[PDB]
């Protein structure tokens, strides 16, 4: 559809370019997140949300707010950490479209003077105090 805000631009820009993100041997991070099912067994109340989920709503221009297109894309991340080891790659991989989420949307946010957004109440280092508590909680249960 038709862009009538800057946010649903600055959400598209941000949203391609975190599924965008490739490794130093040009692997696309969100590949390895492709098959991650859409409900959670241990949490099956949660509205089913996938990327697919996301893209449909981000190329329709649903997103009118950068704090609920990152709830949804958190939601996914962070299913992909709860559901698997800290040495997988599905875990490794979405740990880093996390951080790299985090990246462009201060840089975007920045560009486009958003400044008020809940959104940017959570930050980098908020991410990394949650998963290297994550990854200690974790650490016992994979010996
Ligand atoms: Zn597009």
């Amino acid at each position: 559809m038709n862009v009538t805000l800057l946010i649903q631009e600055l959400i598209h820009n941000l949203f391609v370019s975190v599924m965008s993100h490739q490794d130093d041997e040009g692997r696309c991070y969100s590949d390895s997140l492709a098959e991650i099912p859409a409900v959670d067994p241990n949490f099956p109340n949660k509205p089913p949300l996938t990327f697919d989920i996301i893209r449909k709503n981000v190329e329709n221009n649903r997103y009118r707010r950068l704090d609920l297109f990152q709830e949804h894309m958190f939601e996914v991340l962070e299913r992909a950490r709860r559901m698997n080891r800290t040495d997988s790659e599905i875990y490794e991989d979405a740990v880093e479209l996390q951080q790299f989420f985090i990246k462009i949307r201060d840089e975007l946010c920045k560009n486009g003077e958003i400044l008020l957004s809940p959104a940017l109440s959570y930050t980098t280092k908020h991410l990394h105090n949650d998963v290297e508590k994550e990854r200690k909680e974790k650490l016992p249960k994979e010996i």
